[PDB]
This record gives structure tokens, sequence and C-alpha cells, in this order.
């Protein structure tokens, strides 16, 4: 359907501008996210052609800027997992999704899975579904809160799944959890002492954060096992995975590790 697209704004578009027309865009539900500046005197209208071929209700500027239509709030499908969201408001990227895909293979059914940065359910909705543990979720901004609730009952687990609305700091469980999902990106290192806190003895955490990658593949590794040693912990590095390398030269990775007392 791309020439499609070309071949109705070459009628209206500066001929020279068609070659510049979006090769590449981010679909999450009926919501489309176009990137593009040369663009911009005829933003309005070529969001407008895109909707109308692509089949969506709306549309948003990457650079959220409303381009065409109202409505921001859709159900984005993955994996059989449907994602209640507010595009313009809540960060999901559809490119993550091979970490999504991995959260359905890992817990097993009589685990107590803790997600301690749950956003709208993007870890632990998977490990809900799939793998069929009992799970807690953490999630601090009120808005978000309200998509979280709305996809457990979406996809089915308000019977394993439940949720809270509170900073992560003052979730009051000690000593519970099988797993913990640290899903956070902005310094997460800061979040470890109470991860070590709500984990049992041999628990699994999934550690998400940024690194510089001069720091690589050292870090962020080194950092996690001294704040654990510190706080009389010990730790095991069982996988880690990059999952997307951002200018200048930094990765989000995952660390699945293994933690344990004394």
């Amino acid at each position: 359907i791309k020439p499609r697209i070309r071949e109705i704004l070459s009628k209206e578009l500066p001929e020279e501008l068609v070659k510049l027309l979006p090769k590449r865009w981010v679909r999450i539900g009926d919501v489309l996210l176009l990137p593009l500046p040369e663009l911009e005197p005829y933003k309005h209208r070529i969001a407008e052609v895109y909707a109308e071929v692509l089949g969506v209700k709306t549309v948003l500027r990457k650079g959220y800027e409303l381009l065409y239509g109202s409505d921001t709030v859709t159900v984005h499908v993955e994996n059989g997992i449907k994602y209640k969201l507010d595009v313009a408001k809540i960060m999901f990227s559809p490119a993550n999704v091979k970490e999504r895909v991995r959260m359905a293979k890992v817990a097993k059914p009589d685990e107590l899975v803790v997600d301690m940065f749950a956003g709208i359910g993007h870890l632990s909705l998977p490990i809900a579904v799939y793998g069929k543990a009992k799970v807690i979720a953490i999630e601090k901004d009120p808005y978000t809160f309200k998509f979280l609730v709305e996809n457990i009952h979406l996809n089915k687990v308000e019977d394993r799944m439940s949720a809270y609305n509170m900073d992560n700091r003052d979730f009051p469980g000690e000593n519970i959890a099988d797993r913990i999902l640290m899903g956070y990106v902005v310094r997460t290192h800061e979040f470890i002492p109470k991860a070590l806190s709500i984990a049992k003895d041999g628990a699994i955490i999934h550690y998400h954060n940024t690194v510089p990658e001069k720091l690589m593949p050292r870090e962020p590794f080194e950092t996690f096992k001294r704040i654990t040693k510190e706080y009389g912990y010990d730790v095991e590095k069982l996988n880690e995975l990059k999952i997307k390398r951002y200018a200048p030269g930094v990765w989000h990775v995952v660390l699945d590790l293994r933690v344990f007392k004394s």
C-alpha cells in the first residue's frame, strides 16, 4: 500500500517532496505515529491520506502532536495480549515486542511475580496470561494505573493479577516474590534495595537499565552486584540481552539475575 499513498499525494504535493514521504511509521492499535520538517506545510493533508489508506482513526507526530483525528485512546493487540492505552500520554514501543514475547515464556504457574514499574501491564500481562502465575503490579501514575486496571480485565486475568496505585517503595510486601520485573530505564539501580527486600531467597529479577556503550559489558552488572553485596545479598547473572540503542551511544538492556541472602 506504499504506492497507493504516493499516487494520491502526487496530485497535490510538490513533486520533489513525494520522495520524502515517511516510508515507515509506528502503528499502535488504531492510532498511527507518523514521522516526517520540509513536509510541515502539508502535515495535516499528509496524515489524512495515511489514515484513509491504512484505516486508522488518528495520527500523531513523533518528534505527541495531534495531526489527524481526535481520539488517542486505543487497544494494541500483540502476541494475543490486549494493551489499551492513551497513545499521546503513555509510552509503548511495538519495537520492544521481543522482550514481551520473552516474558510470555519465562514464568511457572506457581510463581508470585511482582512488577515494580507496571505501566499499563507491558511486561506483566504476558506473564499472567501465558505463564499463568500470580502477579502483583505496582504503578505510581494514576492515569496509567486506570489502563493497567482495564487491561487486567480485558485479558481475563483478574483472578490472578492484582494492581496497586502507589510508589513501589511504599509497597509493604517483604520476602514474597519468586520473580521481580524492574522494567524502568532511568537509573534503575536506585531501586535495587527495595527489590532485594521484596524478593525471596533464590528469586529471579529482570533488571532493565540504560547503559553507555563504553562501560559495557562491565556495567550494568558491576553496579548491581556492588549494591547487592552492600545490602548483604549475593547475585548470579543468568542472561543479558540488549533491547535497543539510542543516540549518542547508550543501550537499553535487560539482565536476568538471581539473588541470594547472607
